[PDB]
């Protein structure tokens, strides 16, 4: 998988990235340190 | 999530912006780009 | 992080303080007002 943000990173958050594996490993994937 | 930093500028570093989610997308929010 | 910049102010611009986090916090950190 590319290492990118499927959504604009704004809306992203460290909660999200904790509490999501979706956010985590997809629309925030980058941003949130996955990759 | 506001686009605010939640810790002094002053502390925030690029090194924390590039390693940490947490100093990214909360306590330097603002101040690494993210928003 | 000490407050100055890393490189010489002169080569530091507003649109580099905005638009780029390494210039932001790092190489312009002083003179682009995060500390
Ligand atoms: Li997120
Ligand atoms: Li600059």
């Amino acid at each position: 998988r590319s290492c990118i943000d499927t959504i604009p990173k704004s809306r992203c958050t460290a909660f999200q990235c904790k509490h999501s594996m979706k956010y985590r490993l997809s629309f925030c994937r980058k941003t949130c340190g996955t990759c």
